[PDB]
């Protein structure tokens, strides 16, 4: 696959990580065939240790909007995620910027497609996941 | 840039991370113009959090090998990477997928370049960051 980087800032994030979980100085960083990454580090007196370093998420809360006074009905669930992208994407080929259920009622669900056209594409769908409006 | 994905595998796992850190179900996704996401989650309440999502990196030991009974002269420290990887890069084009100090003390340093051709080189390099081998 893809294996390895160009990037040095990409290595050095790895060898950072990598120092945060054991004692030494990095003295080798390999990249595996799953593409993971393995980083030895060395103390001065010469005990070795290897170290996985792994892509992950970190979410922090930004902001908190208290009951108005609604729930719901629908919600982005991993199947609706995945039913609205190859919706989205069947009608509009680019990367997806926005997906979101807030919509309107009869076109519950909304995508937007950022297009290589850098042109920006916002798609409103049924809830049966027929397209039923874009903007352009 | 390069905003937003065609992965919805992406996409749940930034949903995933979302709720690992607030309440409620996900009713927006949205990308941000530093490559960073926002997910807001909605209570059946009604309350609402907006959560930023981030690239992180995750390490974890993997194996141990005590002091043998000498110590490493060099490291791999940000300096020591950002050197090699131009030297490497300027010697061969692809992505780095491997750099160490290991090396054999004239040539102290090593790094490997997998290239376009899927084809793997092997680089030497003296205390100066001069190519001194290669193995193709
Ligand atoms: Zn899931
Ligand atoms: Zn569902
Ligand atoms: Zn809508
Ligand atoms: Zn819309
Ligand atoms: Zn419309
Ligand atoms: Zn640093
Ligand atoms: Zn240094
Ligand atoms: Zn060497
Ligand atoms: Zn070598
Ligand atoms: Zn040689």
């Amino acid at each position: 696959t893809g294996i390895g980087t160009a990037s040095a800032d990409e290595l050095i994030a790895i060898a950072d990580a990598a120092r945060g979980a054991a004692d030494g100085e990095v003295t080798s960083i390999d990249a595996k065939r799953d593409g993971t990454w393995e980083v030895q580090l060395t103390t001065a007196a010469g005990a070795e240790t290897e170290v996985r370093v792994d892509e992950a998420l970190v979410a922090s809360v930004t902001s908190t909007d208290a009951a108005d006074g609604t729930g719901p009905a629908l919600t982005l669930d991993d199947e609706t995620i995945r039913a609205l992208v190859s919706a989205a994407l069947a009608e509009a080929e680019g990367m997806i910027t926005d997906l979101d259920v807030d919509g309107d009622d009869v076109s519950p669900y909304d995508a937007s497609v950022l297009t290589s056209d850098n042109r920006s594409i916002d798609i409103d769908f049924s809830a049966d996941f027929a397209v039923v409006g874009t903007d352009i």
